[PDB]
């Protein structure tokens, strides 16, 4: 009774085109009368591992950029690049441009993944940012500028643009001002992320969530201490949890009566002694993609 | 690299309204100038245990159905029972009507959910059609109404509208012609869906997913026969892999190069020794809910 749910993508769907240079296509983001799109657009085969894209862009003038709506073009008037990406000024103002924002989204947050190809939506899914700020998604050549978002209210916060993919399978990306999550920059090599730690909180958050869906067994009649809790985390790279995740917990500590230390304590027990063959919301390993905001919107 | 995958719901977005007879409120599905919604909307809560669908209707006119497409009431004009299905008759058709069909899924096969209250979308997410005719969704009080589908081209596929919940914490519903999948009916009282098998074709393809994104390490020398591995197979409550399923699975073993015996065999290996803590597409559980078909749309 509980999954891991993506936001109705309608909105964001009226906002994709697709931007071509050359052989090179992706997508683009139409909002107002600009098309935000990744600057490797501007590359083909052969620049693609050390790009000087300044000097790449130098050399692209506005008609060198075909950008398709549907089955109809969009007419280039302006172009500049900011940091990695690239801001396409079109004739046209997108009529179905939403209430919106550019969001920088923080490590342990989730966000929805419309994956697209060609400026057409395939598919929906959430993501974490995780705290090695790498997501776990699906993107195939062709997926680029493919963006995260969330929505609140009738507003969509865009937090998330789609560039590339890292040796270990991990995607990267920047936020709508082009500025990558983590380290990385876009050129085709290899890159690393850094010891991907699981999200605590979350973890928690998601037991939380099981407890409420009458799946218990893995409660115990003890409790410990945050510092001795994080000297087990430690171990398994699980980020330490402080005050302020343990706050964030309070109201689910409250809806299902179980001290976040309690819980603390239960998680202590998963993580030296394993699962024992059972499972938890249908899994067999600990999921950390769910915020308590999540939790609390999906089970309200 | 490889997700659970929605389709992009803008389409179905457009369709939904809310319903509301008294005090009971869920959704209704508007397409053309009729809302399909559950029959017990004209239920109150001391109806839910032992309804008489038939007495209750007739106490109902058109006046008594309030459907509400945003903050715009529409004008019921006529209203009649088709199974467990309401269709009424609205004075203005939907101007958002998407190209549509209804059908009626095999168990085995996939669709998006998309979960909402009160007449708004919430979320979207994958399920399967379960050899049993439940589904594992998320669904709360005021989801009733909520609809599954299928995109194919520009044509919405509606497959399955959702009524209620087993003691099991599983779902079941019907198709838009108000027929229940399995053997439900709509009243509120403790109902069995019977042994949950799995689908072993779906098993088969989701390992041969886990073989194109580099997770090899279930792959063992060995071949087997169809008969030798079904009878692992029945042991563990697996549905018998006919030819038919081989047949389906070709593509996927061209693919890749390992024949479906061959995979057979490890997935035989795999059920019988489990995974000795080691992971398969991110889980530690056998996952039957990608269809041969999702594996390759994915994967292109
Ligand atoms: C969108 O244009 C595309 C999306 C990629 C393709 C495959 N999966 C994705 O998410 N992005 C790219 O092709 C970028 C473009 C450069 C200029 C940033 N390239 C990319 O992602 O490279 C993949 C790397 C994988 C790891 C490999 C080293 C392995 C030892 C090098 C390339
Ligand atoms: C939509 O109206 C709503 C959706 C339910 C509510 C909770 N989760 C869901 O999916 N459907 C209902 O309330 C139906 C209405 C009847 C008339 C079919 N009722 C329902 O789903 O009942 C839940 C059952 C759970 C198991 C319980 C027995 C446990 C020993 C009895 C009720």
């Amino acid at each position: 009774g509980f999954r891991k749910m993506a936001f109705p993508s309608g909105k964001v769907e009226g906002c994709m085109v697709q931007v071509t240079c050359g052989t090179t296509t992706l997508n683009g983001l139409w909002l107002d009368d600009v098309v935000y799109c990744p600057r490797h657009v501007i590359c083909t085969s052969e620049d693609m591992l050390n790009p000087n894209y300044e000097d790449l862009l130098i050399r692209k003038s506005n008609h060198n950029f075909l950008v398709q709506a549907g089955n109809v073009q969009l007419r280039v008037i302006g172009h500049s690049m900011q940091n990695c990406v690239l801001k396409l000024k079109v004739d046209t103002a997108n009529p179905k441009t939403p209430k919106y924002k550019f969001v920088r989204i923080q490590p342990g947050q989730t966000f929805s993944v419309l994956a697209c190809y060609n400026g057409s939506p395939s598919g929906v899914y959430q993501c974490a940012m995780r705290p090695n700020f790498t997501i776990k998604g699906s993107f195939l050549n062709g997926s680029c500028g493919s963006v995260g978002f969330n929505i609140d209210y009738d507003c969509v916060s865009f937090c998330y643009m789609h560039h590339m993919e890292l040796p270990t399978g991990v995607h990267a990306g920047t936020d709508l001002e082009g500025n990558f999550y983590g380290p990385f920059v876009d050129r085709q090599t290899a890159q690393a992320a850094g010891t991907d730690t699981t999200i605590t909180v979350n973890v928690l958050a998601w037991l939380y969530a099981a407890v409420i869906n009458g799946d218990r067994w893995f409660l115990n009649r003890f409790t410990t201490t945050l510092n001795d809790f994080n000297l087990v985390a430690m171990k398994y790279n699980y980020e330490p949890l402080t005050q302020d995740h343990v706050d964030i917990l309070g109201p689910l500590s409250a809806q299902t009566g179980i001290a976040v230390l309690d819980m603390c304590a239960s998680l202590k027990e998963l993580l030296q002694n394993g699962m024992n063959g059972r499972t938890i919301l249908g899994s067999a390993l600990l999921e950390d993609e769910f915020t308590p905001f999540d939790v609390v919107r999906q089970c309200s």
